C-alpha cells in the first residue's frame, strides 16, 4: 500500500 | 490501498 | 480502497 | 470503496 | 460502495 | 457495500 | 467495502 | 476495503 | 487494504 | 496494506 | 506493507 | 464490514 | 454488513 | 445488511 | 473489515 | 459478548 | 451475546 | 468482551 | 456474556 | 464478558 | 473482561 | 477484553 | 482486564 | 482491518 | 486487555 | 491489565 | 491491519 | 496490558 | 499493567 | 502491521 | 504493559 | 509497568 | 510492523 | 514496560 | 509499500 | 519500570 | 515493509 | 520491524 | 523499562 | 519497503 | 528504571 | 525491511 | 528496504 | 535491513 | 538494506 502524509 | 491525510 | 481525510 | 470524510 | 461524512 | 456503525 | 465506525 | 476507527 | 485509527 | 496509527 | 505511528 | 461478537 | 452475534 | 443473532 | 470481539 | 451500539 | 441497539 | 459502540 | 443496566 | 451500567 | 461505567 | 470504540 | 470510568 | 479483541 | 479508541 | 479514568 | 489484544 | 489510541 | 489518569 | 497487545 | 499512542 | 498522569 | 507489548 | 507513543 | 512524508 | 508525568 | 515510528 | 515491549 | 518515543 | 522523509 | 518529567 | 525512529 | 532522509 | 533511530 | 543520509 501507500500512507500519505 | 491508500490511506491519504 | 481509499480512505480520505 | 471509499470513505470520506 | 462510499459512505460519505 | 456501505455500512456507518 | 466501506465500513465506519 | 476501506474502514475508519 | 486500508484503515485508520 | 495500509494502516494509520 | 505500510504503517504510521 | 463490522462484526461485532 | 453490519452483523451483531 | 443487518443481521442480529 | 472492524470485528470486535 | 455484551454488544450495546 | 446480548445485542442491545 | 465488552464492546460498547 | 449478558447485558444488565 | 457482560456490560454493566 | 467486561466493562463498567 | 473491554472495548470501548 | 476490563475497563472503568 | 481493524481487530479489537 | 482494556482498548479504549 | 485494566483501562482507569 | 490493526490489531488490538 | 492498557491501549488507550 | 494499566492505565491511569 | 500495528498490534498494540 | 501500558501503551497509550 | 503502568502509565499514570 | 509495529509492535507495541 | 510503559509506553508513551 | 511506501509511507511518505 | 514505569512512566510519570 | 515500511513503518514509521 | 518496530517493537516497544 | 519507560520507553517515550 | 522505503520510507521517504 | 522509570521515566519522569 | 524498513523502520523509523 | 531503503530509508531515504 | 534498514533502521534509522 | 541501505540508509542513505
Ligand atoms: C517474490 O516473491 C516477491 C513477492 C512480492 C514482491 C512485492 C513487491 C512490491 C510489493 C507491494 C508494493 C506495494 C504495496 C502497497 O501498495 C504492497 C506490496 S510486493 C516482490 C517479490
Ligand atoms: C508477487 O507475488 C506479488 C504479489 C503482489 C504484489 C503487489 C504489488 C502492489 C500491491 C498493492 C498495491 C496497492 C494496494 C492498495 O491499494 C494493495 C496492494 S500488491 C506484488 C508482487
Ligand atoms: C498479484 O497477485 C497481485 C494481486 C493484487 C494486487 C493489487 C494491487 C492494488 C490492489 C488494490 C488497490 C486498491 C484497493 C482499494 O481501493 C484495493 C486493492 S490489489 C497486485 C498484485
Ligand atoms: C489481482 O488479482 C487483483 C485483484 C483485485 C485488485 C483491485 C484493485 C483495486 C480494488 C478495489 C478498489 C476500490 C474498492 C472500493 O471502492 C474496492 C476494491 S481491487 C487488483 C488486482
Ligand atoms: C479483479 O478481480 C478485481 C475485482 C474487483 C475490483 C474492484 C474495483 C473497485 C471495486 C468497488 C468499488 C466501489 C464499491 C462501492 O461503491 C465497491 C467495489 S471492486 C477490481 C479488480
Ligand atoms: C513467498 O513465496 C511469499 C508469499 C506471499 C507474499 C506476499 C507478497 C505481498 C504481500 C502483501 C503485502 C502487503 C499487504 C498489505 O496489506 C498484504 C500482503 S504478501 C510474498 C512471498
Ligand atoms: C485469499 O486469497 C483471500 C481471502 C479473503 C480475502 C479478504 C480480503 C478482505 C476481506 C473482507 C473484507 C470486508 C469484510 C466485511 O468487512 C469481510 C472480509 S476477505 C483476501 C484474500
Ligand atoms: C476469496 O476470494 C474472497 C472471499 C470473500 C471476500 C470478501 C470481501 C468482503 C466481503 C464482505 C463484505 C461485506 C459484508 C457485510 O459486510 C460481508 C462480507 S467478503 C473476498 C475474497
Ligand atoms: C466470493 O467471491 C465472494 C462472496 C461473497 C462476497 C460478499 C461481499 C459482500 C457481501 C454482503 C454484503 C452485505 C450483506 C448484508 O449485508 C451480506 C453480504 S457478500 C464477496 C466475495
Ligand atoms: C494468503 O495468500 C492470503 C490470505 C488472506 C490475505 C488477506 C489480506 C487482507 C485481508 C482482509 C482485509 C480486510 C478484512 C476486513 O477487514 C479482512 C481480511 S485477508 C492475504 C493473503
Ligand atoms: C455456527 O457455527 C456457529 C456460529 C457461532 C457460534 C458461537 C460460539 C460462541 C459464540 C459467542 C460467544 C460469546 C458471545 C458474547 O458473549 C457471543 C457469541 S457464537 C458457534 C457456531
Ligand atoms: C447454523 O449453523 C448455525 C447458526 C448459528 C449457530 C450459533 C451457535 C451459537 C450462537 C450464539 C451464541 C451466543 C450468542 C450470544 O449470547 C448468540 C449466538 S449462534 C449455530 C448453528
Ligand atoms: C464457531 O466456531 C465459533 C465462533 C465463535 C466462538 C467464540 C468463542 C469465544 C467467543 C467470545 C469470548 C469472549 C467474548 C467477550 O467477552 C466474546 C466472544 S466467541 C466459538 C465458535
Ligand atoms: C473459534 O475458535 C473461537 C473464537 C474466539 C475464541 C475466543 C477465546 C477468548 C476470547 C476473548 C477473551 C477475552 C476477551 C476480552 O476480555 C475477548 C475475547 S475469544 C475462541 C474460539
Ligand atoms: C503467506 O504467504 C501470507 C499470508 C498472509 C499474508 C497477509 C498480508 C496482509 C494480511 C492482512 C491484511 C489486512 C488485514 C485486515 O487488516 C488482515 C490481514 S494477510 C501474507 C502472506
Ligand atoms: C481461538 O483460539 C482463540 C482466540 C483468542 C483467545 C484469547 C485468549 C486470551 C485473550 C485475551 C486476553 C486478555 C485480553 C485483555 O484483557 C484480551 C484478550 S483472547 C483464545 C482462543
Ligand atoms: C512467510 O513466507 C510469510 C508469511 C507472512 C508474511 C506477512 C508479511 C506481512 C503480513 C501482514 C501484513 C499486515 C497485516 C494486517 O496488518 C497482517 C499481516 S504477513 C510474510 C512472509
Ligand atoms: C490464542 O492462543 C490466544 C491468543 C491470545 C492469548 C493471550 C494471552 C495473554 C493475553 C494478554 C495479556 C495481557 C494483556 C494486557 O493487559 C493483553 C492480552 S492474550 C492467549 C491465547
Ligand atoms: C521466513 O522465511 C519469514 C517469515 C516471515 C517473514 C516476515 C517479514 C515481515 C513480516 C510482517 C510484516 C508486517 C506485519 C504487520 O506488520 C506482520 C509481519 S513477516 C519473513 C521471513
Ligand atoms: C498466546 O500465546 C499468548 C499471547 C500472548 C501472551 C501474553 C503473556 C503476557 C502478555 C502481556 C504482559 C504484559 C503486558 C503489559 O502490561 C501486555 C501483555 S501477553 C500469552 C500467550
Ligand atoms: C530465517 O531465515 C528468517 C526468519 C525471519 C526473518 C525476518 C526478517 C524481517 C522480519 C520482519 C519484518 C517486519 C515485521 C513487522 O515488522 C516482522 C518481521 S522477519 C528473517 C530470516
Ligand atoms: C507468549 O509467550 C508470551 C508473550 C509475552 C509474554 C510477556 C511476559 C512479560 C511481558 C511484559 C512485561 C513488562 C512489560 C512492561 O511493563 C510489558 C510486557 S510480556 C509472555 C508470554
Ligand atoms: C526472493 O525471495 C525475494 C523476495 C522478495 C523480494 C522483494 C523485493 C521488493 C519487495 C517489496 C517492495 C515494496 C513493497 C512495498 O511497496 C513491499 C515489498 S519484496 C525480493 C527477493
Ligand atoms: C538465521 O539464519 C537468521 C535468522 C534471522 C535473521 C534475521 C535478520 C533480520 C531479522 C529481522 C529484521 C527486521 C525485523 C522487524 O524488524 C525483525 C527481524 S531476522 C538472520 C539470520
Ligand atoms: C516470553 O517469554 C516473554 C517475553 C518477555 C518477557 C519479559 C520479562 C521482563 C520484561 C520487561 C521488563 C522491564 C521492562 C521495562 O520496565 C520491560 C519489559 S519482558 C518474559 C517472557
Ligand atoms: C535470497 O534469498 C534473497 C532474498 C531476498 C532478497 C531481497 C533483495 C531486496 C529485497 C527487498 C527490497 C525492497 C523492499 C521494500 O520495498 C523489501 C525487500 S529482498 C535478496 C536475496
Ligand atoms: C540463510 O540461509 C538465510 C535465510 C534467510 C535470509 C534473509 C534474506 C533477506 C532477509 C530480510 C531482509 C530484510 C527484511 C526487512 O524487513 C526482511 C528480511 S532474511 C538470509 C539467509
Ligand atoms: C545468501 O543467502 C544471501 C541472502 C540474501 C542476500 C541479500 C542481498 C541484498 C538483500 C536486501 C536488499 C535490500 C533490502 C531492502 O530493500 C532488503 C534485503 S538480501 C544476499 C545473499
Ligand atoms: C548461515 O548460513 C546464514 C544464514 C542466514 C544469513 C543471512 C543473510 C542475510 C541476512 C539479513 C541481512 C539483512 C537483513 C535486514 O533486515 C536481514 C537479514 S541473514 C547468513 C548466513
Ligand atoms: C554466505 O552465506 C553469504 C550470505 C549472505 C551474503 C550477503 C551479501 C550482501 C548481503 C546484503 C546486502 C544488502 C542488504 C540491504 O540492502 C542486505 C544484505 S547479504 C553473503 C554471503
Amino acid at each position: 500500500g501507500a500512507v500519505e502524509v
